């Protein structure tokens, strides 16, 4: 990798985390954002349009069919992708092999040229979802998202974790190998 | 139960994500407090001093060897045991029957009686501790840990949670329920 | 064994035929009482407090960490070791070889010497406790009561008792192994 | 880890092999003491009462039930936690993941961690305890004591040594790893 | 069930716990005693003499050979029919579904009619009888009584009990189901 | 036996934990000593030449290729045969039935008498040799040791230890079988 390598931090279209998913990005020393069309329009609903990430980060928008910022993977650009939060839909596609969105092409294209992937699935235990102060909805994962879940899990060069402190961990572990 | 019947939560001497178990706690209609000996040497350092859990809850103190007040079981006074945060030690009690603790007697007893019980086991997963900006440790669960998280998880009317999203879903669940 | 040898008969903090317990020691020839610091709690709420038990027993209390008592097992003064009632607290700790009370260092030690234990567990069916005339609560063992009770069951030189009349019969061979 | 980083030797209630376990820890470049309650009972009854101890060593006692000095393990001070000489009881609570004394907080805090963990089991084998010239006790291990051995063993960054000799190689293999 | 419906509860020739047994009979709401041949004989050596018997219920005697007084079981009269005390004879021929006594015929009818039947099994462990203070029998099941216990435990609309506690469960479960 | 019947202790060429075994040896009521060539040239070294020996024991060297001293056990003058220390070439000698040393032709002639044989054999564990204060050697134990120790363990009236509190114990179950 050069030198100056950062983390390429992939964003899916998913509310669940999405906050302190971006405040552990903010941590890192470099990293830059590619974002799905559905993270596009979901981000601004929680606090993150894309002005005030741009504050922060290099963003990349998904606007091309072939993924064309994954070429930048090719310069040793990106010593790590994450993909935080990531979606059921992006979970599957990644277990499946579909690479259709930047963040499934910056996934797969990762995994063929073995640089190390952490991938923050948020769909392996019951949630609440509330809309008013005393009614809520539960969400609860279903047999295939648990199964994608561990499809993934077991990927070669990929670390799939299932919360926000293991996630923690795995960046710093990746940041102790790189000597950051 | 009493038509006025509370939640039983008990908390054990776990820092870890105390803060946010005790403002879950805090969200409930009707709830007291049973603190573990280590819970109330660990809850003053996180910002739960006794004082200030008293201008919100009941609060019992582990302060007989035979867990006086579990005998408020008996009398219909708690629908529902919680143990939030639950550290490894007291899962670990829980999971082998041993009750030598206010928490882990609240536990067994409501167990025997066959009300509900809800646990949060923080031992599941790799979390990272920091001391100084740019220093941290990383824990890691041991083969004992998960063991005991899988035995107490096929316990009798327990429903045991790996998470803060997983211990809301079971709540929302009981109060369901309860139609509370 | 010395030839004015006793029985060391310990106490645990269970109401559970706790009367009953202490008029079978009140029969034996010479017994001492040792009991758990739940025990010390929980003797008095049934009519068994210390200056009563001491007005026919030796009464050794739980007062060190070590269990400073068990040490005259070394000099030969107690043919014998019973624990009645047990609580499941007790049984549990008794079956996976902790002891941490003067009662299961008691039972620990006498096995390690081979000196015969008899142990009255009294959480192997369900039963019902009143509160009022016209309300009672039904209790039921749990499976890790039932499993913990056959671990125990199988211990060198121990014979679990599931009953009063099972405890007498353990007893009286007893006296009768030692031509008492 | 520090590098003035220490030994953390935790002493438990146990008489066996404790001159000749505490000789051994004398001889470590740096070591501090880190005591269970009943060790600070039985200690002082061979010959190592703490005003001894503390001519030679840093002693923790254990007077918190959180187990505070194992803070320490969080800033590196410690490269290695030895339980020398372990009792039975203290091998139960380690190998069911029990952490209810400064010892087995220390142990199991140590495993989560990845610090090396170095256990002198002292129940594996039957030994005699005397009284008198002419007159002494056998002790043997029961199944308990050695599957608990068994089970230890087999942990994660443990070291399991069944004699002084065994503890001297562990103690000397971790020096050398260390470049002490 | 006539609204007014009531136990049916059996004695059989069982000195054993046998006033314990009638005391919780004295404590229903509304039971009629049915007695077996050997019963009427047994109970006045106990202390309960038909006269004693019939101040307290209304008590049915063993004088016809084809159990006359089951009929009242076709005119919804008892909602359950309880066999307390039970000896090895009567538990045995329940077992092998022979009904030549007035308990053995009211439980076999209970069966055929799906009316429930709780059944008080007294040679479940050893026990000892006394003759003088310092002489003493002790008793101890044989294989058949043991596994006659489980083949009679097996049986449709049977709750099959082994002690005092879990016949007053037994009893209250029955009287929490009648709404009594 | 005689009635003034002896110990045969062997002695082999071993240096690990030889002072101890004397020392051992040295509190038995009646004893005399049988050594290997090897253990001639050996015991000096660590503080017991044969004068010295000589004062507290008969002392049989084994200056005969048959192994002339044995004769003694057809006279009942020996009720039984201890080595120790064992050297790892003296129990592979044992496991395998050879006997061409003094302490061999001893164990294997006490076997074909059924006279019972105490070994305490010195190599299951790793241990640590020292030269200078901050020099040493590790040994292990190999393969084959561990092997033959198990092979050895299995002998008809054979008792095979692994600690001097082994030994002392197996000393102690002959001496009270004796009745010494
Ligand atoms: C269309 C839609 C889909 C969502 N899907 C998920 C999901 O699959 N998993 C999840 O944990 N939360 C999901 N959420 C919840 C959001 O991530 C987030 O919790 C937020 O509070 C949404 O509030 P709301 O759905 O009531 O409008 C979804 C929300 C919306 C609107
Ligand atoms: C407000 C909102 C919140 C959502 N949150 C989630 C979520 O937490 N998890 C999830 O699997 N899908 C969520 N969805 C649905 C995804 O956005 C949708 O499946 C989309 O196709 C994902 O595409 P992507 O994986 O390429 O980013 C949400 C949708 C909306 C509109
Ligand atoms: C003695 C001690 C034990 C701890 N044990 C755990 C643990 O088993 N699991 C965990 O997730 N955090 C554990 N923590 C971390 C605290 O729960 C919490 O994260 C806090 O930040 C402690 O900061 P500190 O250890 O650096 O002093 C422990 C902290 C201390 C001091
Ligand atoms: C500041 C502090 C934080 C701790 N945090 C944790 C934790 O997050 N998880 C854990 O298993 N133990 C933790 N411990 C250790 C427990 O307090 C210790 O094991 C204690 O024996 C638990 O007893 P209890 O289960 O009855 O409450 C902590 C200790 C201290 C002093
Ligand atoms: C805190 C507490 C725990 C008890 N636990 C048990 C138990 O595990 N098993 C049992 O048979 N009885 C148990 N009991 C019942 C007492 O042993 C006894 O039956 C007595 O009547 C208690 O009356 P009370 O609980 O209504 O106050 C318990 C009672 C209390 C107060
Ligand atoms: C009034 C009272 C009665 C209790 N009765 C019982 C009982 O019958 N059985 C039981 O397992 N626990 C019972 N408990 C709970 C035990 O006292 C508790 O588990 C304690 O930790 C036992 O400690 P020990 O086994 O060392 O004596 C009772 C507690 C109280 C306050
Ligand atoms: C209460 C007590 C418990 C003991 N437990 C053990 C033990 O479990 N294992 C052991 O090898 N020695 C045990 N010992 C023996 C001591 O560790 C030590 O050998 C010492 O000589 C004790 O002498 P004494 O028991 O005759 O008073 C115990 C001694 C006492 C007093
Ligand atoms: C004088 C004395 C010596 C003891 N020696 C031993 C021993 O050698 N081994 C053992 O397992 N227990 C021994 N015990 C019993 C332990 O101290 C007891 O089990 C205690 O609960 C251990 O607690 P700990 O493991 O936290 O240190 C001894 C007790 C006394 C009073
Ligand atoms: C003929 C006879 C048979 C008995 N059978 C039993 C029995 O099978 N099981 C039992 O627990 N007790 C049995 N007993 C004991 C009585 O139920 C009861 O305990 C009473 O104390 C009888 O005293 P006794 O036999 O010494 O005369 C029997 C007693 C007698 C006289
Ligand atoms: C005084 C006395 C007490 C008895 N106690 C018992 C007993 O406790 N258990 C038992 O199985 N048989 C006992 N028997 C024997 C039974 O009465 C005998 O087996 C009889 O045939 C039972 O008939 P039944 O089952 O129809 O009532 C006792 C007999 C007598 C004379
Ligand atoms: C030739 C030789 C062989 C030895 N073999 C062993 C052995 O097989 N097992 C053992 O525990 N110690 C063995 N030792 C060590 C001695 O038994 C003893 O520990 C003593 O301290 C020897 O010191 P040194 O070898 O440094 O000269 C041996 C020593 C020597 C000189
Ligand atoms: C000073 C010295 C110490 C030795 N210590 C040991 C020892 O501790 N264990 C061992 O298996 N061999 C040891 N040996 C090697 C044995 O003496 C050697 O294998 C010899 O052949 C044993 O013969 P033996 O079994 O007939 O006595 C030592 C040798 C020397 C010179």
């Amino acid at each position: 990798f050069k030198p100056d390598a950062r983390f390429a931090w992939c964003v899916t279209g998913s509310g669940h985390l999405l906050d302190e998913s971006i405040a552990l990005a903010l941590e890192l020393p470099r990293a830059d954002l590619f974002l799905s069309a559905a993270a596009e329009e979901v981000l601004p609903l929680y606090g993150w349009a894309l002005p005030r990430l741009r504050k922060h980060f290099r963003v990349f928008r998904d606007n091309s069919a072939s993924g064309v910022p994954v070429g930048m993977l090719y310069h040793g650009m990106y010593h790590t992708v994450v993909i935080a939060p990531a979606t059921s839909n992006t979970v599957a596609k990644c277990a499946f092999g579909i690479s259709d969105t930047l963040p499934t092409n910056m996934y797969a294209q990762a995994g063929k040229q073995c640089i190390p992937g952490i991938v923050f699935a948020c769909d392996t235990e019951p949630t609440v979802v509330t809309q008013s102060p005393n009614e809520w909805v539960e969400l609860r994962p279903r047999a295939i998202e648990l199964d994608n879940v561990e499809r993934l899990s077991r990927f070669e060069y990929t670390t799939l974790v299932r919360s926000l402190d293991e996630l923690k961990a795995a960046l710093g572990e990746r940041l102790s190998t790189l000597d950051l």
